[PDB]
């Protein structure tokens, strides 16, 4: 199974943002998938895509006192264009006031 990413560090939290850090020791994966969505919401999930190159990410336009749930997924091109994605690195936090 293709690995998650490695040590998903949630910090800088404010009432409309938060900070995402992760490593890929390896540097296998071309990009990332980042998936995030209020807690108690269904099928309200936002996707964004984010460059191999990155190590971090800052979520914003989020609602204040609200839990949310995130999740980073490396993403790998096996062939043509089909794209794998790897098992998923998660978190819940919660936003300020």
């Amino acid at each position: 199974m293709l690995p998650a990413p490695k040590n998903l560090v949630v910090s800088e939290v404010t009432e409309d943002s938060a900070r995402l850090s992760w490593d890929d020791p390896a540097a296998f994966y071309e990009s990332f998938l980042i998936q995030y969505q209020e807690s108690e919401k269904v099928g309200e999930a936002i996707v964004l895509t984010v460059p191999g190159s990155e190590r971090s990410y800052d979520l914003t336009g989020l609602k204040p006192g609200t839990e949310y749930t995130v999740s980073i997924y490396g993403v790998h091109n096996v062939y043509k264009d089909t794209n794998m994605r790897g098992l998923p690195l998660s978190a819940i936090f919660t936003t300020g006031g």
